């Protein structure tokens, strides 16, 4: 089997992408944030504290003839940005882009933190990291991809995120028309539960490529590119007037600037992020200070190849027995 679903930016900055997901019978379609940095499929629901729902579409398990309470199971997750959610668990039929999994754990939120409430466009998350990170207790549950894997034509999914435009998540096949050149594959460590890999270096603009190993994760659920402070300083040094602002929370730059590209290495291959992808717009409406899309990871503990990086590539998440990542230009 295969599936193919369009993913759409939630706003004009590409802060996140939502993908429609069918849950239950008859289908309830929710728009979920596919997140290769986490491993829970959780949704706003009829159980979510009413004051914490503000415009999201909810899953109502009592209206699904295939829903079953997973008795005794609870979940609670905290994300790198300080947001969180928790609740109980149903199993139900879940379909993405025509690919159906029966008995998928659908984690129903009883509580969500304010950042989720405040984002009316995201009805929940669909985790695509390794199932070892799933938070359901006392019986850990499998991700949608892990449940689907055995049925797929090939044990892979691909992320093809758009710049200020829709893109595509495919399951079970690699669309050879969706990229240029060849796909370069690279080894993955699953030791932390992430799609963790090592980039071979970087370049700023037309500058020389610096060969250096940068371990990080491929994370579709993170907006920006978070890299070591040395790398990030070298990038922003090429933008007149750019500076790191502790009060704003990162590097800012004059909105009048033209940003240089940023290149990262995948083996001997190179993925070029155009400068425009690094512009996240005014820090507040009407400001002439703009927020940068490349930021330091120093306060995180891990480097993160988020959407800024991934949307410059066609990305293969190969979930074979020995997982690998593939990157192609597009």
């Amino acid at each position: 089997s295969t599936g193919s679903a369009t993913t759409t930016p939630i706003d004009s900055l590409d802060d996140a992408y939502i993908t429609p997901v069918q849950i239950g019978t008859p289908a309830q379609t929710l728009n979920l944030d596919f997140d290769t940095g986490s491993s829970d499929l959780w949704v706003f629901s009829s159980e979510t504290t009413a004051s914490e729902v503000d415009g999201q579409t909810i899953y109502t398990p009592s209206k699904s003839t295939t829903a079953k309470l997973l008795s005794g199971a609870t979940w609670s997750i905290s994300y790198g940005d300080g947001s969180s959610s928790s609740g109980d668990v149903y199993t139900d039929t879940v379909s993405v882009g025509g690919l159906t999994v029966t008995g998928q754990a659908v984690e129903s939120a009883k509580k969500v933190s304010s950042s989720f409430t405040e984002d009316s466009t995201i009805d929940g998350l669909l985790g695509l990291a390794f199932s070892t990170l799933n938070t359901v207790s006392p019986t850990q549950q499998k991700t949608f991809f892990d449940n689907a894997k055995a049925s797929l034509d090939s044990p892979v999914f691909t992320a093809d995120l758009g710049y200020h435009a829709p893109g595509t998540y495919n399951f079970g096949f690699i669309d050879t028309t969706a990229y240029t050149g060849s796909i370069t594959y690279t080894a993955v460590s699953t030791k932390q539960g992430f799609w963790e890999w090592t980039s071979t270096g970087y370049a700023v603009g037309s500058g020389t490529f610096k060969s250096t190993s940068i371990d990080g994760i491929a994370d579709t659920g993170t907006t920006l590119l978070y890299l070591p402070a040395t790398v990030v300083s070298a990038y922003w040094a090429q933008v007149s007037g750019a500076k790191s602002s502790s009060s704003v929370g990162g590097y800012v730059f004059p909105c009048s600037a033209t940003l240089p590209s940023f290149t990262f290495g995948v083996g001997s291959a190179r993925i070029v992020i155009p400068g425009d992808y690094i512009d996240f717009g005014p820090i507040s409406t009407g400001s002439s200070s703009c927020f940068g899309g490349i930021q330091s990871s120093a306060g995180i503990g891990i480097n993160i190849f988020g959407d800024v990086a991934l949307k410059a590539a066609f990305v293969v998440f190969n979930g074979a027995t020995t997982p690998t990542l593939g990157f192609a230009s597009k």
